């Protein structure tokens, strides 16, 4: 079962930010509200916004920040890459211990999808190798954030900005830098060709075994390089030695050498599933990291 | 995707309840804490407990209830079916608006997996027609709850008690009444063979049509009885009147009557997919209710 972090610590930071007729979500940490800068845009701006030029023309009072049944007065604004930082005259008492991090492709995080500053749902995602993410984001979800929770500390890693024509999504870290070659203008943008996160597919196979499902296994083996040759043929990420090291615990917990599971996965890529399923799924799932699998088993 | 409700309102209600060394989770709403009654069981008592005799031997001061490290003094106790209701001397200030609801098989709900009273994860579950759930629960998870949020109000519908031989899970509503034919004894128990959740498969087909995928729509229709008798032959559930009703909005949204979609589904069962996909899948998904379909559209 694909599992997200309890979202309560993030829910208490979500506020509604409005500029003109655009409304989206902001993240209220301490006395700063973070949100996507394209909130300041209009139609005649969306296509080629000179954001520095549009921002200087804005006043503290053009920003209506509403937290619940209360407006927060903006007493300053600044821009950092594609995120807009609005200073407010109040501090969020519910601010949790947090940090801002930029995650790598193949890493996973939970997403608190929000509309008009109100949480609506949470789910688990991975940073695809092509720096998109496959989310469930509708109009008004912008400003929703992705995060991980280690101990009592919230590592924010993503803020939502756009949906690509293919239906995947693009966004920035909380420093405002996009993941991938995307731009916050209203233009149709294609991504690089995506690939499957092999070390996550292997972690997930190990999980199906831990849960008493071993039909995909086989008595064969493979070298790492020979496996990566096949893996890349099928547009699967290469497996590094660190990837093998990271899989050690699952290899141990199950007595299935990593390279043996690579042989299994190799057979699956060349043969298919031929009706059969793993952990309910007819597709090879690649949004469970080894760490995700371990914590849950 | 499976998308959970935001969990913060339920996180604010989780505590831990300890008898001797037996610790599970409980649910703190106003001045009452709800938990599974087998907290009063020693490991050996669980093989075939006498709950009434085990309860008579108990007093308020045998019950350690902690929010975090903070003790809530128990001032009274009673047993309602398979759950324990502990009166505590502090009303929970984080109490949401809430109700206790008993869901039907097929309905979905989010589960907040907790251990020692601390949330670890939130995920979406479906109550199978055999009254199990395919959850992700470990030792110490008992007392974790399942809920839906309707506007401001948290509807609590599940409390976790046990894992069955087959690896699925079982539990009660918040009045302590088990879902399905199970009991809180550490004895061998078996869930009836599972079936496919027809209403949810139908919701899924509606979802495929809303997205333009509609090849499978046919020109025929059927009666509810005819469809029910046929669907059982493929180990699909029969439709109830309530199932027809909650498909109403999707029927209205698409203009496709429920019994027309039943005929289209009947055709898929009898003739198969012919290798075709629906929403990018040859398998028919049955863990998305008509509500979830809307929430994501
Ligand atoms: C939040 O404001 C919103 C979220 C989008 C809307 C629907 N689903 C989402 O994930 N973001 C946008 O509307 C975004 C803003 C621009 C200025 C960065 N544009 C967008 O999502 O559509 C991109 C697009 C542009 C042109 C085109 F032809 C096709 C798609
Ligand atoms: C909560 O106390 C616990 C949850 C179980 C433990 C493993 N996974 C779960 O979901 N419940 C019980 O231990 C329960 C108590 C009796 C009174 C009903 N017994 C139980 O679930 O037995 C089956 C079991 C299977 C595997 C396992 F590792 C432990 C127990």
């Amino acid at each position: 079962r694909k599992m997200a972090f309890p979202s309560g610590k993030v829910e208490g930071c979500m506020v509604q930010v409005t500029c003109g007729t655009t409304t989206l979500n902001g993240l209220w940490l301490d006395d700063v509200v973070y949100c996507p800068r394209h909130v300041i845009c209009t139609s005649e701006d969306m296509l080629n916004p000179n954001y520095e030029d549009l921002l200087i023309r804005k006043s503290n009072h053009n920003f209506l920040v509403q937290a619940g049944n209360v407006q927060l007065r903006v007493i300053g604004h600044s821009m950092q890459n594609c995120v807009l930082k609005l200073k407010v005259d109040t501090a969020n008492p519910k601010t949790p211990k947090y940090k801002f991090v930029r995650i790598q492709p193949g890493q996973t995080f939970s997403v608190l999808a929000c509309y008009n500053g109100s949480p609506s749902g949470v789910y688990q995602c991975a940073m695809r190798p092509n720096f998109t993410i496959k989310g469930s984001f509708l109009n008004g979800s912008c400003g929703s954030v992705g995060f991980n929770i280690d101990y009592d500390c919230v590592s924010f890693c993503y803020m939502h900005h756009m949906e690509l024509p293919t239906g995947v999504h693009a966004g920035t870290d909380l420093e405002g830098n996009f993941y991938g070659p995307f731009v916050d203008r209203q233009t149709a943008q294609a991504a690089g060709t995506d690939t499957t996160i092999t070390v996550n597919v292997l972690a997930w196979l190990y999980a199906a075994v831990i849960n008493g499902d071993r039909w995909f296994l086989n008595r064969f083996t493979t070298t790492l390089n020979d496996f990566n040759l096949v893996a890349m043929k099928y547009n699967y990420e290469p497996l590094t030695q660190d990837h093998v090291d990271i899989l050690g615990p699952l290899s141990a917990q199950t007595g299935i050498a990593v390279l043996d599971m690579c042989a299994s996965l190799k057979e699956l890529l060349q043969n298919g599933m031929n009706g059969r399923t793993i952990l309910g799924s007819a597709l090879l799932e690649d949004e469970f990291t080894p760490f995700d699998v371990v914590r849950q088993c």
